[PDB]
């Protein structure tokens, strides 16, 4: 099916080169695959989700609904009917951050462990968050991936080496940096050898929590990451038996190479491509 016109980030990833086509083509929808958004929650009644969003877990005593905006926004780029890569996935809120988007690492780990024990295959988890080095968080994400869940995580927005952050530095997770519509590294994006690939992450429009119709445009590696989660869901729809290692390998081998500018030392020149 082809969506036209389309949000620029969707637009960019179904082609290798500029200029943008104002169209996003998809041969899969992620139907039947379960995406766990570990974030500030999700406004599940937002019209972008058409009943496909539900709450899985809330580490803060609440009901899993978003009161910040970020989780809803992220969920929309993954699976919203207009703003989403994979327009028919199942979305699950795993709420580990408060209305101000803050939370202890302990609560983040609680949500990662919940996904490990409660996910259903095929399963994708999105972590559009990051912080200083934490071996306990790294280990909980590695254990979740060993259990069979594909993880996409933000590289971080420090304009720094991504290996210095958790869970960005986990080798087994897909670690995602941000680019602009000119195919350059966004000026805030972390980079280097712990980054696995880049995806659109500046001026990304998606859903917001303040109403069932609200939208917002945002910048960050948190916005790049859900594009990659969405593509993992596309792949798993057609290959539901694939291990996280094989999914990562399909996306990285299929990635567009050589098109990016300013990506930094040690960074791979790889841009997400959806038509795997
Ligand atoms: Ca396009
Ligand atoms: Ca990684």
């Amino acid at each position: 099916a082809t969506q036209s016109p389309a949000p620029w980030g969707l637009d960019r990833i179904d082609q290798r080169d500029l200029p943008l086509s104002n169209s996003y083509t998809y041969t899969a929808t992620g139907r039947g695959v379960n995406v766990y958004v570990i974030d500030t929650g999700i406004r599940t009644t937002h019209r972008e989700f058409g009943g496909r969003a539900r709450v899985g877990y809330d580490a803060l005593g609440g009901n899993g609904q978003d009161c910040n905006g970020h989780g809803t926004h992220v969920a929309g780029t993954i699976g919203g009917v207009t703003y989403g890569v994979a327009k028919a996935v199942n979305l699950y809120a795993v709420r580990v951050l408060d209305c101000n988007g803050s939370g202890s690492t302990s609560g983040v780990i609680a949500g990662v462990d919940w996904v490990t024990r409660n996910h259903r295959r095929p399963a994708v988890a999105n972590m559009s968050l990051g912080g200083g080095v934490s071996t306990a968080l790294d280990n909980a994400v590695k254990n979740s991936i060993a259990a069979g869940v594909v993880y996409a995580v933000a590289a971080g927005n420090d304009n720094a080496n991504a290996c210095n952050y958790s869970p960005a530095r986990v080798a087994e997770a897909l670690t995602v940096g941000a680019t602009t519509s000119s195919d350059a590294r966004a000026s805030f994006s972390n980079y280097g050898s712990c980054v696995d690939l880049f995806a659109p992450g500046a001026s990304i429009p998606s859903a917001w929590y303040t109403s069932d119709t609200a939208t917002q445009t945002l910048n960050g590696t948190s916005m790049a990451t859900p594009h990659v989660a969405g593509v993992a869901a596309l792949y798993l729809e057609q290959n539901p038996s694939a291990t996280p290692a094989s999914v990562a390998s399909a996306i990285l081998n299929g990635a567009t190479t050589g098109r990016l500018s300013g990506i930094g030392s040690g960074s791979p020149n790889r841009l997400l491509y959806s038509l795997l």
